[PDB]
């Protein structure tokens, strides 16, 4: 009698897919994706690096505000992820065929990357993108350099098992500035405890609480602005209300212990 | 100002998602998708085949339909393709992960079911559903046996790079009926002259309705069942004015000639 | 001048190819592999587990072993690994093409499978193997199940980033024995400090002996036996001499702490 | 008693690893592998391009020839490819990592590749290099374009499935000329007739006669330099011998009647 259900399609917040001019972070980093979707654009003499893309659709409007900053698609040479959803990797894979670039991530990241998300732990398939291919696997710790400007990955997983901070030196007027990019640490409508798919889900969190507190980090940027205190659409006073990493992992881990309560209650 | 669109669903004819009971083809072979996308199960004393499995969302109905058939889980051995689009190939992603089933099929088909139908010669990225890997690499008039039913490979390119025809002996009460699964041999929407990213597209096209036409055929179906003038809903007459191979090649000709001829006028 | 030098061969000790028939080790588990090398199999009511595979020229002797053992091709379900280097993984690839079998294995696992053992962090491209694919990803803690019998993953890394050891319980006749199938913990040749392709190495490892003296522990087997004192040659006298969880991660610890002080001399 | 086989390695004669400085086909184009293996460097305003590098042992040598010409890491922009045998494709995976290159294949190419030239329909598993994965896959006739340079493939199956033709437009001072790398068209060992695995071989190795004659061939070039009469090591009389395309193909044509009357005899 009824039929199976139509396919659903993965919809967001308007202000999730609102372009908006590049923001200066700091001397060689923009903000360069939405007003609620941060996509990290870092500026070198040997080329650019790209952390995160947004959603899918965005793919144009990143190489637009691309070649608003001076640099062409062949110039793109990297780009790294903070986790390997829809809304973070979504136009990776069309970032790759449009571009230079190759991706580095973690094994977790790249194998999610590699099923656009699909199975996901907690998703299923209800969040998906299209597949990319991780070309270089990168390890807790390991720098990668770009024009040399070193980029450190600080795995903490809890959001995916694949979730990254990427820490790098920038400058402010030719000061040090050390930027986290830290990655989300929201658990959206997941089972934390007895996950039969992510049986060490609390442990990693609490873990990825400590490493979020003790990141160099003079500049906090998460990939939802608004979880860092971060208002892209008001360009310089964007940054005023930036939370410390150390305000972020304590609000994420109070938010997560009262969740955990929740659902020992349900 | 205006955001960047929301993504779309692929939504399809209701009669597409109308799961059906199973249809007895032959003494081995069943129907076993929906009133209006073929799923066929054959079953041996080795374990059972599936070819084609619909829509992404078929996947729960095409277990039951197995169960109903005797054939648990596990003791599915093998799943073949006509075409990786979302609409033949949409769950075999999550069948492989509750089966038992490799996946085998010819290179071009592998590559798009690994990349989950996204990226499409003719789509692009807005029919695509969960990513699957082929377990094994077939060649053209290549045999893959099950339970001693022999499956030939039949490449037919045109609808998609990796099109392919699967032909079988089955028996009507004990005497022999050879079985054509056609692929599809629509160009919906396809640039067909010109054509930057399948340059061969008409010569491919043109070669496939003479491969079809000379497929052993003593009964036809095809992943849609409308294209060979099947009934799935009518039960025991389903199959009364299905057409023959060399009548499905000829109408399918006669489309693509006059298709091709309004695009030169366009 | 002179030429390039030639590809060399990956070569071993001959007692690492030295064929042995099965060898009971509880109820339902077998070492089916060679006299050097540990390959498990482990038979149940709906079908076969096998945990590791030893070198690629392995895979026919391991066919033939599982065929004595009432094992037929398709009766193999799911292939578990220890770590995906060419002595361990090597049929890996093989084995899924000729059975019905899946591969389960954590991510890091999955990619280094996938490249078939290149690039390894350690080795180079000096010892590779056919390239495989896991079928299923999975997660520390995380509990695979094959007709009952339930095998947990206990994450180790340091020999590789996805070292596993696998726990369950058989039964001496009926009598419950908790074997615990720890991976190695030799670091051989490797640079365990400031490693730039490993930077938290020296972590991961000593982590990882507290992982192996924890694991339920009734009979330890290792992917090489003499790290846990086994003697395959001699029968029913193979398990005598066999150590502790605790002794065998105690040893591999003082190995590692004394390489490391050579290290730190060189 | 007697223990398995150890695994052997690929060796080749000498000449295929003996370095040669680059040595100049036309404007843009340059020989920079071996004396007996070719590596086609093409520079462009815009990077460049490499077709095939010969075998993994010779990427270091590729990148100091590279630098030779001028050609930075960072400046490769693509990689393209005859075939993927060990022997041709050896050195992508590596080259990749150190350089900014894509691989542009067909989806047999990039199947074989992505498994490191294992399960071959001929050589099993004893001709294997490490796996790389294309990143763009082509259709026959496509052109791809770098730096205003457009190469066509044009697809000549039977040496493997995805064997591949690539003609491009040079100058020599100016002057147009139209090179053709043609694949190779042996068959060394290969069963011809009745090969399960190839059911078509013959079929494609006669069309692909046909489809070599009729290369756009002014200079034509092959991944073996004798199989077109090239000698490499003679600097400026290198090109004097080479075969027309026409010469190469019924030379080949003739040398397979031979061997496949020689299989029906045995
Ligand atoms: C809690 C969210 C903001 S929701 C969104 C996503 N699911 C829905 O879009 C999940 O993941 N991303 C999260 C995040 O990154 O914090
Ligand atoms: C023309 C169609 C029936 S349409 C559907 C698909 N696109 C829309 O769903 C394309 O492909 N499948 C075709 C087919 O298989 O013949
Ligand atoms: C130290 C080894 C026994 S050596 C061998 C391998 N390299 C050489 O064959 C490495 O890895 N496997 C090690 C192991 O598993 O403990
Ligand atoms: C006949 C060969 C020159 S032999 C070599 C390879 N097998 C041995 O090295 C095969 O393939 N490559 C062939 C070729 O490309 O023509
Ligand atoms: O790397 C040290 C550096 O980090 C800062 C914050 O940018 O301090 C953080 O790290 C310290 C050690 O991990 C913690 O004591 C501190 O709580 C944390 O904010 C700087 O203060 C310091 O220079
Ligand atoms: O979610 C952050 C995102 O929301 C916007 C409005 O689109 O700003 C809001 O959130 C800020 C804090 O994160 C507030 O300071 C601001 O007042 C509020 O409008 C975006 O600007 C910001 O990037
Ligand atoms: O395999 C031959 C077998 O196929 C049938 C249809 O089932 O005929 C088809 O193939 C013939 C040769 O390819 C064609 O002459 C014919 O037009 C086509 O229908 C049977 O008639 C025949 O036994
Ligand atoms: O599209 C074929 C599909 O449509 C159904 C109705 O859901 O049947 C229709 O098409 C048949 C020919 O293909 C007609 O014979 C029939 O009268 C018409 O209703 C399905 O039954 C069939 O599988
Ligand atoms: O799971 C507990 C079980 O494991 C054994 C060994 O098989 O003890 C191990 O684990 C204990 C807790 O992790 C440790 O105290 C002990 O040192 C370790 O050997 C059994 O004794 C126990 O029943
Ligand atoms: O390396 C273990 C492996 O070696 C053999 C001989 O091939 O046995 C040796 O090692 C045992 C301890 O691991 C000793 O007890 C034995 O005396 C010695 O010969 C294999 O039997 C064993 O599996
Ligand atoms: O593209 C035509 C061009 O190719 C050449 C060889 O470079 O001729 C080849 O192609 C012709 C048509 O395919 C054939 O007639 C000829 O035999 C073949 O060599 C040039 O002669 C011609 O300009
Ligand atoms: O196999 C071709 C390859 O061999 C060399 C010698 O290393 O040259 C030989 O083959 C040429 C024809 O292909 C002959 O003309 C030459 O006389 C002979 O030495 C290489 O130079 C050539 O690239
Ligand atoms: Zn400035
Ligand atoms: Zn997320
Ligand atoms: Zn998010
Ligand atoms: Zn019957
Ligand atoms: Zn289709
Ligand atoms: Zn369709
Ligand atoms: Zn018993
Ligand atoms: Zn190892
Ligand atoms: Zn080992
Ligand atoms: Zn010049
Ligand atoms: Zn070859
Ligand atoms: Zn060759």
């Amino acid at each position: 009698e009824a039929p199976l259900p139509q396919l659903r399609a993965y919809t967001v917040d308007a202000s999730w897919l609102q372009p908006m001019a590049p923001l200066q972070v700091a001397d060689h980093t923009w903000q360069i994706g939405t007003e609620d979707l941060t996509a990290l654009l870092v500026q070198t003499a040997e080329g650019a690096v790209l952390l995160d893309g947004g959603m899918p659709q965005m793919a144009g409007h990143l190489l637009d505000n691309m070649k608003l900053r001076g640099v062409a698609p062949q110039d793109l040479r990297l780009i790294l992820l903070s986790h390997a959803h829809a809304d973070h990797a979504g136009p990776v894979a069309e970032l790759k065929r449009r571009t230079g670039a190759h991706v580095a991530a973690n094994a977790e990241t790249a194998v999610l990357l590699a099923r656009g998300g699909s199975n996901d732990l907690h998703f299923g398939d209800g969040i998906t993108y299209p597949p990319a291919s991780a070309d270089r696997i990168i390890m807790d710790g390991e720098v990668v350099t770009v024009g040399g400007i070193a980029f450190t990955a600080h795995f903490m997983p809890g959001h995916t098992p694949g979730s990254t901070a990427w820490t790098w030196t920038d400058t402010r007027d030719g000061k040090p500035v050390r930027i986290a990019y830290a990655d989300s640490l929201s658990a959206p409508g997941y089972q934390l405890k007895g996950n039969p798919r992510y049986p060490r889900l609390i442990e990693d969190y609490k873990r990825s609480f400590a490493t979020v507190r003790a990141l160099p980090c003079d500049l906090l940027l998460t990939p939802h602005p608004g979880a860092s205190n971060w208002n892209y659409a008001v360009g310089s006073k964007a940054s005023a209300e930036a939370l410390t990493c150390n305000a972020y992992a304590d609000a994420a881990e109070k938010k997560f212990d009262a969740q955990l309560a929740r659902e020992t209650a349900g």
